[PDB]
């Protein structure tokens, strides 16, 4: 019924690296223009831009509208941002699907975008500080990475999964290195070229073309993984080596009906058969993909074994192993081109990020059925089942 | 097909007034609890909570999810935030409608919440300020009230509609006083009692029940309206009197299928017959309701005359007159209980705010057909058509 | 040898009260102008202005220079600021004396000034805050009121003196009340009128003449002294009642040689017979006056019993009691017009503030010999012996 | 009568260079320790530490005291800071000379210190910012570099002198280049080794001994001087090239009577024969040294031509050329080892900085008579005359 006619994403930049001073919407407009060009669709035909974003503070009125306009999307179309944390970028696509499936839109550019580098430090100063020190809060850590309920970092929820699923430090590091090695492999071999649209960083003493994911470590060893001290719990198991990073990027897909893509002579990246969002305990938020993937697979009518390829978001090696262990799919078809540990985790763009990687591999190796899924902070999961035409 | 079984909202509080230190998500949870109680539905049955919010900076991971949890909605359900500026609150309800219509949920608590008082000041300070003065930005003005393209306050876009539609200073003031007078009459008569749910402001030396809209001025004269200097263009026409304020509040609805509401013995507030969202030039953003209501009316198969009641969001007196003048509906059925000039304009909650007034008046006077609509910053407009059962 | 030909001071203002927005150097100039007028000396004749100030941050290059210039003191003269914390106001005068004593100056204006109200909040942001919350620090508490070594507030030092000298809560409160009552009586009787020079608070909707010390409480009860909880040690004895306050003010003296006064027909307020400064352990910094006063007396050739009036600064009741107890002078001739608990403690001015009160009482009651002394943070004291001609 | 028994100064570090994160009081303690060590005098015997500092904001109660204590100077001794801008560091020595000459002290450690790197940004936020943006002020620019009266940077004052004394862009550059080259030669030859005491920068992944002035440029060309744009007046003549810099450092000298040195077996660096400070128009503040040196030479009984070495601080090439031009001393005996354009300008330390270089070259070449002088912001100068025993 509803298809992804085309897709694209920026390289994922490191924290204060390639896109340190690059606002989220500028990344988004580049990806909106890209999906338009790749599908052979004019921006004048786009009805609505839906972009997941978690940290828009200080970027001004509705960055989704700013991205759209700069992308040459007309003023008659509509745009908006949404926040389901890590799940946003993929949910935007599902929400984009719903627009078309209910007859409220024909063509929808959806996905997500995030500049964790440009998230500001903030403080409430309307009441006035008569006396005493006050905190300037990092919006990134407050609004993106710390649980609202139990007050600790997402890495502490990773510890709760690691201890519950008795996943050792050695098992988490081996998965970590495996992610880095696969991701260097898929990089050298050009397997990220299709999906990645170059982004021109507008400078002063020189522009810079970024078309390579700069967070991927090259020649990552097990020895350098085992020496790092625990990043959250000081007698724990999760580290900066086996957790995801702080990153900037954007990613999007162009949605339309299966009839509309056929009219236009477009051969789509895939057909969205079903999606699903489900909740879990915020203490073990890393177990989100388990019920959400299972819900999606139930809507699609598929069993776990029918999947040819899977993109399960690596938020932490503890939670990425747990999802894999519970669902029991073949690990050789999971994150075939590495995952978020190596590639990075631009919160709002992360779901649209892993949708690209899934769609292009499905096209490249001839996979029929595929699934994407991310764990979501606050204790939820989102999933989406794709079938190729 | 899809119905609002029940609804509720907090009193709209002034800037740094009744809810000066009350985070949005607390206001949201009360409204969730209210809509659950008023329908006779347990929090356990709620599949998702979709909350429009514009200024969540500093409030922590996904305030929609915080609102839900504190409301007693279980961990299995889902929750997310979205931003289409003023139109966020009403677009939550259409998006919540879409979930049910597409068979992805059975019950949805949609609406919006806003704490403008708690919107922090910010600045991006990762790079370091090697030397010189910097600016601490007001995330309320920047992210909520300033246009991202031309750089000015929304009041200057109200000046562009005033000069284009040649609406004099005297016409706008008259409309400003009429909104205040209508809203005081509805307040004294208890017409806001149904929709408003009391909110307990948790104090230290005494709690405070807020169940009255404290921004409504009592005994508003034309003379105090005509003495205020222009707020934006110093030789212009728009003022603090004829413009909307900065306000806190929350508003929500409980959505389910028409058959489900019949199963549960619930007599709904109304049936959502259509909606629509459209774009226009950001310079004349106030005109958003003109094409958006026209589209909505076209999707419902209705003519403008068929409407028995209308809520057109008074962002400014210049734009409120323009929409009424273009569409040409009988002005005696528009904002009958007053509007945003008098009541307030909590950005994210405003679309859910005006929905509640429409629904409870439609029920109280026996209006069959009704329409709600808001103008959106960045240059857009949303509209929803409601028919009672 | 050297005499104080004239002196003046502003009413001491409350924290964020009369002088809330009045920069320190404006108060300093008013007082500079005053001592010139009161001695019959033209600003043209002034060689240098020396002003103790502790919290000048954000006021600009060298507030002392700004003070002098606005007083009409000519550009050919020189001016500077100095910081020895609480001692700074009185040490300036001893420093002024030394300029004249060594032939480097004929006419010196010396004293101090302080706007604790206008002390700003600060933070070091040049390196950049890559990630995580940071503190905006209160320069008033950081640079004025916290010990640099042991890291606690001056009130905790006050507790160290309380316990070492076994001074009860009851003893501190009575003293606190005795200061307030003496101070109110001296106010009502007009005894502050000679020393105070009115200050014109330049407003916008009306100027305001401040010439009554506003922090002096009227009708202070022992019962309201007994009920306050301890401000520093939550099981301690020092409170906001028995400690000094946070205040604004300036004060200054006009120095020249005894021969020079006689040439001009001036009858001086006093002859500066000696001064001293001495150090003690910072834990017990309130004990500064004990060895300082003793030293000054030894340099003067005077015994303690030869003094007719004393102004021993009340930073805290605990230390104030200790100094009296150790030195053993007649308490009926100490802070006869009340003290800093009642009057205020504008850190940098405080030493000139107490000189004024000493000098004008000595003239009024015909005391021949007098002594002024303040305890200093970081463990120091300063004393100065005055004799009348 | 009074002599300098010993002296010492840190390397002067670049803005956010070697001491980027080193509080001024750590630099002042190393220099206190040094001057004690170098005279054969124990901290125990030090009566007082007097340190000029202009930007102590955020460092805590009285850095002078903190420096002294860290240096091992005992709690019985006393300590304070003063501010006369660029003059601060040298006036401390004159103020130290006065303590001994009037019998109030026997041994004084005096001089200055400054960490411009660590100067914080501040804002006055007690009243509450109700609404709108506010400025975070750079204390270094506001409180150290901008003129309080006319509101412009010190550099603009430099232009007034350039225009008044008709000093061309070419003449300023040649002077600028010549300071660099003379300073590189002295550096390479070890001529700064005597005066400099190494400073251990405590780190975490290593300590660092800084004992070389890092701001000195090597192989400076006239060409690169000519290409720079005017830093202040955009059609002006003064640049970053020919202006001094922003710098960190400390410097100190140890004073005692000539007899006291004779008793201790010490051979002093020099006798202080006179000093002076004088005022001029703030507009042309760079002319400060002219009347201050003239005054100084008069009190000494010396004509200008008697001087064998001179250290005339280089705040700006324009002013430096002015002072040399007006006073007419042999330019070959002035700043013989280079100056502030090359070495840097740690505002509060600078006057002691230049004392050191004067003192150690007078010893090394056998100059009998010498003179140091600095121009001072707000419109003043200071000068000190030194003779060798
Ligand atoms: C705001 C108000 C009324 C002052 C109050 O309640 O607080 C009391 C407070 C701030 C704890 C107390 O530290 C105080 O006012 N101290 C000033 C005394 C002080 O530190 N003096 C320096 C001389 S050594
Ligand atoms: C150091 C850096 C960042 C390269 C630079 O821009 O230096 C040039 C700068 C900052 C514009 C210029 O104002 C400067 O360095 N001035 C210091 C000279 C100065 O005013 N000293 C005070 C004595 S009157």
């Amino acid at each position: 019924s509803i298809v992804i006619a085309s897709a694209a994403r920026t390289a994922v930049g490191s924290f204060n690296g390639a896109f340190a001073n690059t606002p989220a919407h500028e990344l988004g407009a580049t990806v909106i223009s890209a999906v338009l060009e790749r599908a052979g669709v004019a921006a004048g035909e786009v009805n609505e831009v839906i972009l997941g974003q978690v940290l828009p503070a200080g970027e001004g009125q509705n960055p989704a509208r700013q991205a759209a306009m700069k992308a040459g999307v007309p003023q008659e179309a509509t745009a908006w941002g949404m926040n389901q944390l890590c799940g946003s970028g993929l949910r935007a696509v599902a929400l984009g699907m719903q627009q078309i499936a209910t007859g409220d839109a024909s063509i929808i550019v959806a996905g997500g975008m995030e500049s964790m580098s440009m998230a500001p430090h903030c403080a409430h100063l309307r009441g006035g500080v008569k006396m005493g020190d006050f905190k300037m809060i990092d919006t990134m850590i407050k609004d993106g990475l710390t649980d609202a309920f139990y007050g600790y970092h997402m890495g502490t929820t990773a510890e709760n999964v690691a201890k519950q699923w008795q996943l050792s430090r050695d098992e988490q590091d081996a998965f970590a290195v495996a992610s880095q090695n696969k991701a260097e492999a898929a990089q050298k071999d050009g397997r990220f070229k299709d999906e990645i649209v170059p982004f021109i960083v507008k400078g002063r003493k020189g522009d810079i073309t970024v078309d390579a994911d700069e967070y991927i470590r090259h020649g990552a060893t097990l020895d350098s993984m085992a020496k790092l001290r625990p990043a959250f719990d000081k007698e724990g198991t999760v580290t900066a080596g086996n957790a995801s990073g702080l990153n900037d990027g954007a990613a999007a897909a162009l949605l339309m009906s299966e009839a509309e893509a056929s009219r236009r002579g477009i051969q789509p990246l895939g057909r969205i058969v079903s999606w699903a969002t489900v909740g879990v305990d915020p203490k073990v938020m890393g177990t989100g993909p388990i019920p959400a993937s299972r819900k999606a697979l139930e809507r699609a009518g598929w069993k776990i074994g029918d999947l040819d390829l899977v993109e399960a978001n690596e938020a932490f090696a503890a939670q990425a192993c747990a999802v894999n262990k519970d669902l029991g799919w073949d690990p050789s078809i999971v994150n075939v081109n590495g995952g978020a540990i190596a590639i990075g985790h631009p919160i709002g763009a992360s779901g649209a990020r892993i949708l690209n990687t899934l769609l292009f591999e499905m096209k490249r190796r001839g996979a029929r059925k595929g699934l994407a899924t991310l764990c979501i902070g606050g204790g939820m999961g989102v999933a989406m089942c794709i079938e190729s035409l």
